[PDB]
């Protein structure tokens, strides 16, 4: 039910610092290769006044490029699909929370994604949009209460030329008990590819393979 090429269509909503939006798009990718790309844009409280970079991890874990020893627990998953939720601690206080359903309907993925941003200071790179892009990641994955969950720190780089660093912790629920795999490492690298002034039409990519730790 996975094919070589597979397109996906994500849907957002959410607020961050009480500004509320909604975001869609359309994508494709390898899910065997572990990359692809997406189309998005904010169709509704745009322009945002945060940063774009927040938002773009919250938008695929069916395309991670996996050694065969390596149950693809998140592929295997489908058609039903899985769930995540998410935590991102940022290094001055803002916190992300994200719950997100993903499912395989008629060869396509769909996401649902739902973001909740706050604590953010008013004078901080995102609520003034300093923010550069994300550094490359390595999300440590593992088995834990019978859920895959992944640990990184995750790293964005600033205008000035600094960074801005966010601890983030994620768990991935099958809908049904496929395999779980043992501890791996992913690694993952996201780029913003274009965009207009006001980050209402956004493009990126994203590289993601699972190796072992
Ligand atoms: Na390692």
């Amino acid at each position: 039910v996975i094919k070589e090429f597979m397109r996906f269509k994500p849907h957002m909503e959410g607020s961050v610092n009480g500004h509320e939006f909604e975001i869609e798009g359309e994508g494709e990718g390898r899910p065997y290769e572990g990359t692809q790309t997406a189309r998005l844009k904010v169709t509704k409280g745009g322009p945002l006044p945060f940063a774009w970079d927040i938002l773009s991890p919250q938008i695929s874990k069916a395309y991670v490029k996996h050694p065969a020893d390596i149950p693809d627990y998140l592929k295997l998953s489908f058609p039903e699909g899985f769930k995540w939720e998410r935590v991102m601690n940022f290094e001055d206080g803002g916190v992300v929370t994200v719950t997100q359903d993903s499912s395989l309907q008629d060869g396509e993925f769909i996401y649902k994604v739902k973001v909740r941003g706050t604590n953010f200071p008013s004078d901080g790179p995102v609520m003034q949009k300093k923010t550069m892009g994300w550094e490359a990641s390595s999300e440590r994955m593992y088995p834990e209460d019978g859920a895959l969950k992944g640990e990184m720190k995750m790293r964005l780089r600033l205008k000035d030329g600094g960074h801005y660093d966010a601890e983030v912790k994620t768990t991935y629920m099958a809908k049904k008990p496929v395999q779980l795999p043992g501890a791996y490492k992913t690694d993952i690298k996201l780029d913003i590819t274009s965009h207009n002034e006001d980050y209402t039409i956004v493009e990126q990519y994203e590289r993601a393979e699972g190796r072992h730790s």
